[PDB]
């Protein structure tokens, strides 16, 4: 399931069974983690989890020209909180062909609630699986009820033809 | 706000300027109505709608060879007071590049719920616009709170290349 605006460009993309071994290989990279709801972790030495993520958006998207994506990698915590609409400062991009998003892959994936909700004009959309949204929109990460929850989440500039 | 399949087929349309040039024909054409929940127009000497219907589509479309449109009508209002369910639709078509469709263009819309709510197990999408999605899918109509929700239905069916 991939989404795309009216002028044409991609906006999201929700993974079914893409992010399989990488998953594994975030959690062995995880595992190095000591009580911290949102840590950023710098990721230039082992950049081989970079190429496979880089490869993959490569294969499985469509007039990709160019991929660009950031070093650091953050992993966020969730727990029986509250949690608000976490808005994004309307980030207008300069030319016509290029875009930034936001990809989680989701390490424990919560029983109930733990979904991340997207807010557009034309319809809200709710997932619990990978997904790769665009910066512009507005997203909100709803309550869960049972179990944890475990993302990661990296910044990926694109550009299209 | 285009949607897609794992194959490549649309699957749902999110029209939000598109078909605000024939929503007052529409109306003429549902004030015909005397007391029916769900009624079924047989429309045919109003083909106007169909030509401008079948012209947006093929204009709006992507990498389309024919879109058959279906000469009935039919005008749902939900109440208030009363509630709805789901539908469970298992429909599979027979053919590689073909669906069927269900457009739904909003006549009166509500002052607040009742959006169309559409089931996926990678995502659930909840609109109040102009629809179209497949007939594969699984559809709640929410239920209504605030004013009135009078919708029509057509029934499409596109051939790809």
């Amino acid at each position: 399931m991939d989404i795309y605006d009216d002028k044409g460009l991609q906006t999201i993309k929700l993974f079914n069974n893409e992010f399989d071994c990488i998953r594994n290989d975030i959690r062995e990279l995880f595992k190095h983690v000591t009580d911290s709801d949102s840590i950023q972790l710098p990721m230039e030495d082992n950049s081989d989890i970079i190429e496979n993520i880089r490869k993959i958006l490569y294969r499985r998207l469509k007039n990709v020209e160019c991929v660009d994506i950031d070093s650091t990698i953050t992993f966020m915590k969730y727990d029986p909180n509250d949690d608000n609409k976490r808005t994004c400062s309307n980030w207008v991009p300069l030319t016509n062909n290029y875009m930034e998003y936001c990809l989680v892959i989701y390490l424990e994936t919560p029983i109930c609630g733990g979904k991340i909700k997207l807010y557009h004009p034309t319809g809200n959309i709710k997932s619990d699986k990978d997904i790769m949204f665009a910066k512009t929109l507005d997203f909100k990460s709803k309550k869960v009820l049972t179990g944890r929850k475990t993302i990661a989440v990296l910044d990926i500039s694109v550009s299209y033809n």
